[PDB]
């Protein structure tokens, strides 16, 4: 079954703008883990936002379960899809209330649940006002790969079925990290998985790496055979990233 899938879609973001997406064939099966990678401006943000519907196609099809977004209840897709942010965390709010914010009326469980799989449950645990805590430096002050966590769980909160990871800005600290890699395999169980990666490294064991450029997909496959195929995109930034 695929989860995801785009049928020679074709994208600009204003009627006269440039061509951002062109005729882009893509199917995901359900569970599989993707990684997405290509020069800036290759047009790999776009495609996700085309999967949440932020935008609409001028031609083709994008398609969840088999359901063409179109006609599909945008209520139904938004809670398809987890989303993990960068940089945005609520600094005046709780951790908690940021955890919950795309549904501010669940529960405290699925709440600690998701911070759990996220990796963030345990130093969340430590602080002296617990979830209750203000992310703000006024309360305690919290670092980036912390709050990254928590961005995580908050993608989570709801057991979204397909998970995106947007492309990684800044730089996260070791402990972070190194705590987002252990539990990676648990973060994605179950869903299907998208992930914008900055470093090809990064998505090196994802089932599939897309490799995007100047709004084509113009390599897919395996870390390994993407690498195997001669004078390949992929190759080469592989080589450009390397020490
Ligand atoms: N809300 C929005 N409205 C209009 N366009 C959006 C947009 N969001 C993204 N874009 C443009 O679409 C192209 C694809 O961007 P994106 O999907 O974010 O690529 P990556 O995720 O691969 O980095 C980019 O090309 C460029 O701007 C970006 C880009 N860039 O990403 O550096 C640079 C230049 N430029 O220097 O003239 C032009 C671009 N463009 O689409 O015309």
């Amino acid at each position: 079954h695929h989860d995801i899938t785009f049928r020679n879609i074709r994208f600009r973001y204003k009627p006269d703008s440039p061509v951002i997406l062109d005729n882009i064939n893509l199917s995901i099966k359900q569970g599989e883990v993707i990684g997405i990678v290509g020069r800036a401006g290759s047009g790999k943000s776009t495609l996700t936002k085309l999967i949440q519907r932020f935008y609409i196609p001028e031609n083709g099809q994008v398609l969840i379960d088999g359901h063409d977004l179109a006609l599909a209840d945008p209520n139904w897709l938004r809670r398809q899809v987890g989303v993990v942010l960068q940089d945005n965390v609520l600094l005046n709010r709780s951790i908690i209330d940021n955890i919950s914010l795309a549904n501010p009326g669940m529960s405290v469980e699925k709440v600690i649940y998701a911070a759990k799989l996220a990796g963030a449950h345990d130093f969340i645990s430590e602080l002296r006002e617990g979830y209750n805590t203000i992310v703000g430096e006024q309360g305690a002050g919290l670092s980036g790969g912390q709050r990254q966590r928590i961005a995580i769980a908050r993608a989570l909160v709801n057991n979204p079925k397909i998970l995106i990871f947007d492309e990684a800005t800044s730089a996260l600290d070791y402990e972070s990290e190194h705590v987002i890699m252990r539990n990676m395999h648990k973060i994605c169980k179950g869903r299907t998985v998208i992930i914008i990666a900055h470093r090809l490294s990064t998505v090196k064991n994802a089932d599939r790496i897309i490799v995007m450029e100047k709004g084509k997909i113009v390599e897919q496959g395996k870390h390994k055979e993407l690498l195997s195929e001669p004078e390949s995109l992929y190759s080469y930034l592989y080589q450009l990233q390397s020490d």
